[PDB]
DNA sequence: GGTAGACCTGGACGC
DNA sequence: GCGTCCAGTCTACC
């Protein structure tokens, strides 16, 4: 009864909701899609994870979002609360225009977009967001959601625990950058991204003035905040882009993997042109990046969010 | 300036 | 069953 993960039939009473139709937020199309790495759907269509410092379980009806957290007297979750939830979704951004919008521009996109509704990109925080996306290069999801959790578990804050799982809050700066972190990361097969982690914590505390330069690149422009991060090892011109889109509010970053490649080439037919060698490459990611950019605009960051989804169910 | 080529770790084939 | 293919970043040369 008050144990274990709750479900929206369970404990009625431990339930808020919040206006939300499903054409324009779908849970399951945007949870393990390769945004965040922190969402598990514990129960049938309720999913589970932490979200600002605190755990949440959060599942969809036809027209709304129903939210439930785990702080203390179990009670439902406040308005300033669920606004916490509001601004990570960004929900004040209307998917059903930007959909209009990239379907009247793009044929296929519109072809795709039908059966792909609610797919939109989340806020993340700066710091959660670098470090999973740099345990991300060359390797897959399912991999790196292992990764993501044993990284939190050994580093990270305890939260709370439901059934037999403790939720961790994501580790800090101070906790990455400290001393055989890469050697336990090895332990827990993070590979030779246990060094990235490593070198990265310790690169921006006591080389780039730490915390505070990140979250700095968030009033910064895309050009300026992607180069800056490139600086970091283990980030590439991939993992910086998923950052900028993701964490620092640059929506027109489309970061180029092998999807986006195999999207591009199946149904556009796009080839290079301002580069000479015909596969993937800096130059040729880097114009595969600007293709999108024209082809959706501002927002290109996000329409390339809806096909990634969209190709992982294949 | 622009490349082959290792670099962790499995799940997924193919034979 | 076992050796590949596959889900970016770094770097030693050309």
């Amino acid at each position: 009864g008050s144990e274990g993960h709750r479900t929206l039939a369970s404990t009625p009473a431990l339930w808020a909701s919040i206006p939300c139709p499903r054409s324009e937020l779908r849970l399951d199309l945007v949870l393990p899609s390769g945004q965040s790495f922190r969402w598990r759907e514990q129960s049938p269509a309720h999913w589970s994870g932490v979200l600002a410092d605190q755990v949440w379980t959060l599942t969809q009806t036809e027209e709304q979002l129903h939210c439930t957290v785990y702080r203390s007297q179990a009670s439902r979750p406040t308005p300033d609360e669920l606004e916490a939830v509001r601004k990570y979704f960004q929900l004040d951004v209307t998917l059903a225009q930007l959909y209009h919008h990239w379907g009247s521009v793009d044929s296929h996109f519109q072809e795709v977009a039908q059966k792909f509704q609610g797919v939109r990109l989340l806020r993340q925080d700066p710091i959660e967001c670098l470090f999973s996306f740099i345990c991300s290069s060359n390797n897959n999801i399912a991999r790196i959601t292992g990764m993501v959790e044993r990284l939190c578990q050994a580093f990270g804050p305890r939260l709370i625990q439901l059934d037999d799982v403790t939720y961790h809050g994501f580790p800090s700066l101070q906790a990455l950058a400290g001393p055989e972190v890469e050697a336990h990361l090895r332990k827990l097969g993070l590979g030779y991204r246990a060094r990235y982690v490593s070198a990265s914590a310790r690169a921006i505390l006591e080389e780039q003035g730490g915390l505070a330069w990140l979250q700095q690149l968030r009033e910064s422009s895309y050009e300026e905040a992607h180069k800056a991060l490139c600086i970091l090892p283990g980030v590439g011109t991939k993992v910086a882009d998923c950052i900028c889109l993701m964490a620092l509010d640059k929506p027109q970053a489309v970061p180029v993997d092998v999807h986006m490649w195999h999207i591009a080439q199946r149904d556009y037919s796009w080839h290079p042109t301002t580069s000479q060698a015909k596969g993937p490459s800096p130059q040729t990611n880097k114009e595969l990046g600007n293709f999108f950019r024209s082809l959706w605009g501002p927002y290109a960051g996000w329409a390339q969010a809806v096909l990634f989804s969209a190709d992982l169910r294949q």
